[PDB]
RNA sequence: UUGUUGGUUUUCGGAACUGAGGCCAUGAUUAAGAGGGACGGCCGGGGGCAUUCGUAUUGCGCCGCUAGAGGUGAAAUUCUU
């Protein structure tokens, strides 16, 4: 079902991983990124909203992305990790490691890894007020 | 400053204006680790006007795949074939 490639050569995809503190997205596209092979999220694997960002949920999602990518015919992935970005946090959420760990452990070749968190050159006011989120 | 009068022969001192002189060693303290100002080469997210760029947030159009997404201590209001 995949492309006709020599067995000494492999076909590359791009896995956009969006690891927030509320959910994890494992999204594999082609090199252009316009076409999609398989987007599974951490909320598609758990029943509780609290666990949508869990490392376990991120691992299970990465595993479904790995199987679909292989059956479609992807063999290697370029990783593009991102946090929420913008005015929000820049550290990737707890599911970032498990998703990338699960991809490598699922027999998925890894190409180039790069952080793509959108960083503002300063921007819109952040939510919370000047006194912040007084939790 | 002439005692027979008066005219005094008058002189007299002072007070103004004015010209030419000489003479004074002729006449201006210093340059504030006070200040002002000049100049010189710099220096600075100092101020005003115009201009340029940056990515992000939000919205929209097209395309892809898909059933969730979001949010939280947990949720729900909310968005969604
Ligand atoms: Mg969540
Ligand atoms: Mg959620
Ligand atoms: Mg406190």
């Amino acid at each position: 079902l995949g492309p006709q490639v020599a067995e000494g050569e492999n076909v590359f995809g791009v896995c956009h991983i969006f690891a927030s503190f509320n959910d994890t997205f494992v999204h594999v596209t082609d090199l252009s990124g316009k076409e999609t092979i398989c987007r599974v999220t951490g909320g598609m694997k758990v029943k509780a909203d609290r666990d949508e960002s869990s490392p376990y949920a991120a691992m299970l999602a990465a595993q479904d992305v790995a199987q679909r990518c292989k059956e479609l015919g992807i063999t290697a992935l370029h990783i593009k990790l991102r946090a929420t970005g913008g005015n929000r946090t820049k550290t990737p959420g707890p599911g970032a490691q498990s998703a990338l760990r699960a991809l490598a452990r699922s027999g998925m070749k890894i190409g180039r890894i790069e952080d793509v968190t959108p960083i503002p050159s300063d921007s819109t006011r952040r939510k919370g007020g000047r006194r912040g989120r007084r939790l």
